[PDB]
């Protein structure tokens, strides 16, 4: 029996995936479904408050096969088209005060395109830069707490927003719709797993 | 951009289709969702049977580029199991028009029928349905290529309505998950 856990960084992200198969709340608060040889479980890192804390995956969940963390990602160059899915290659986490860095590989999905990952605590609003291509904010932490029970992880990010002030108002207009691309990405993976 | 409509017999058989996407409600019973590239409209019929197809299909919708009809069918051979999603070849009416077959399905022989088919295994059937034969004919109208998707959800004896109630969730997600590569490969 294959088990799959779904990572989101927050509702809006989680929505149009949580439509997608019938799942009920366990006696743990968070989402599971099974069918076939599939279990199917969301988790979603941050449902309260300003911020997430380290104890949303802190001990990580063991026993699953496989993570897929999907989320929205800004651009951060311009030749990324918004509304477009990726899957990642390597995440970094960034500390602008330091510059200190921190990168790890990911498991890249079949059949969708390549991309790298930065992943930075605040919102990226400074502009576009020579040497970054998608930037969200949990997703090394992700890989990382993956890495600690030896799980295979992957990501999908759809590209959110353009990493502007102005490009902020599309990620805030458009979450239905990048919900929806997360959702169609995932399914042919749930489906690859039945036996 | 491609035009595609979905055609349900009941909500019961559209519900978990009608999960997969942010569809708006343009009128009742019909349901509509698109991006750029495509365009998934849905109906689901009022009543069951030819009475329904005639009442919601006639004059049959103009413009599309395929229909599909998604529902529950009876098997009338034993060796066909439940719980299976199988796509059309070709469809008659017990009391015959080509299919044109969804991609990587199993596939199967429907006959239509104007009440629910009891009778057991004795004739050369496979799945059984009420609509499929009428919606076919009402897409042969319009010039328009026609598939169908029928899940396995009871054998044609006695009672076995009671697997198909017991089962109506999972039956209604085996569409649901037949249908949403099908919108994918128009992207
Ligand atoms: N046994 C049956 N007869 C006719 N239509 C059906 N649709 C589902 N089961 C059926």
């Amino acid at each position: 029996m294959f088990k799959l856990l779904l990572i989101f960084a927050d509702p809006a992200e989680a929505a149009r995936t949580l439509s997608l198969f019938p799942f009920s709340l366990n006696k743990e608060n968070f989402y599971t479904y099974h069918t076939e040889n599939v279990l199917l479980d969301v988790m979603v890192l941050k449902t309260w408050g300003y911020r997430g804390v380290v104890q949303a995956l802190s001990p990580p969940p063991s026993g699953y096969d496989l993570w897929i963390n999907a989320g929205f990602a800004g651009a951060a160059n311009p030749n990324i088209p918004l509304l477009k899915t990726y899957t990642i290659t390597s995440v970094k986490e960034l500390t602008p005060t330091t510059s200190v860095e921190e990168e790890l590989e990911v498991t890249p999905i079949p059949r969708l395109p390549l991309a790298q990952l930065t992943s930075v605590r605040s919102p990226y609003r400074d502009g576009f830069h020579e040497h970054l291509q998608l930037v969200d904010m949990e997703g090394f932490f992700i890989a990382k707490q993956a890495s600690l029970v030896a799980c295979p992880c992957s990501m999908i990010k759809v590209s959110s927003d353009y990493t502007t002030r102005e490009g902020q108002d599309f990620l805030k207009n458009n979450k239905v719709k990048l919900s929806q691309k997360l959702a169609e990405a995932i399914f042919p993976i749930y489906s690859s797993f039945i036996d």
